[PDB]
């Protein structure tokens, strides 16, 4: 049965995901704040030019590693900004502290800022850029990340993902396995209400290949 293949999949990507809550409002509300830098540094034409990819629903900020169909290309060293301060300081430490990465793992801190009604087009982290596991810190509101998203392409075969994960502010996910190389994932615009940012800490492959 389809209901089977279904049920299967979801077990496979839950596999694959773990979830906790490890910053309280407070410490939301200063890497907020510290969010909010970024986009008024970025709108003072303060960064270099891949450090910011500005797109209608969503701004996208590279630091430590950037990158440009699965022909990403890193960028040479040193044409992205560095990985600031407070994001070691406030997110990567706490990380490190309750054991989700170890030290000196995470080389590339995005973040992603959404506008109401933003979305993210179905797609895999790329596996020739990135190791495993893919980190991600959400803050400004509670969304929604789904799994499986051919819906988003057939909706009338299909009208719902394999998996919807609740993403809470102040909550991290943590992708590996099958939830990060078996399936994609997506953001549905409707899941996205009010203004939602999120710091993804990723660590580059040795031989991600470069421009």
């Amino acid at each position: 049965e389809q209901q089977l293949q279904k049920e299967e999949e979801a077990r496979k990507v839950k596999s694959g995901i773990r979830q906790m809550r490890l910053f309280s409002q407070d410490e939301c509300a200063k890497i907020e704040a510290r969010i909010d830098e970024v986009v008024s540094r970025a709108e003072k034409g303060l960064y270099n030019e891949h450090t910011v990819d500005r797109a209608p629903l969503r701004n996208k900020y590279f630091f430590g590693e950037g990158y440009t169909p699965g022909q990403e290309r890193l960028y040479p060293p040193g044409d992205v900004d560095e990985i600031p301060e407070w994001v070691h300081q406030l997110v990567i430490q706490k990380l490190v502290e309750h054991r989700v990465i170890p030290e000196g793992f995470v080389n590339s801190a995005v973040i992603n800022d959404y506008q109401p009604g933003g979305c993210i087009v179905s797609h895999v982290d790329p596996i020739h850029i990135f190791e495993r596991p893919i980190v991600s810190v959400s803050f400004f509101s509670d969304s929604a990340l789904c799994f499986g998203c051919k819906f988003q392409f057939k909706p009338i075969r299909v009208s719902e993902p394999v998996l919807s994960l609740p993403v809470r502010r102040g909550s991290v996910t943590v992708l590996s396995g099958y939830a990060a190389d078996e399936i994609t994932h997506c953001i549905r615009p409707q899941d996205i209400k009010e203004r939602r940012a999120v710091i993804i800490l990723r660590k580059t492959r040795l031989d991600a290949p470069r421009l």
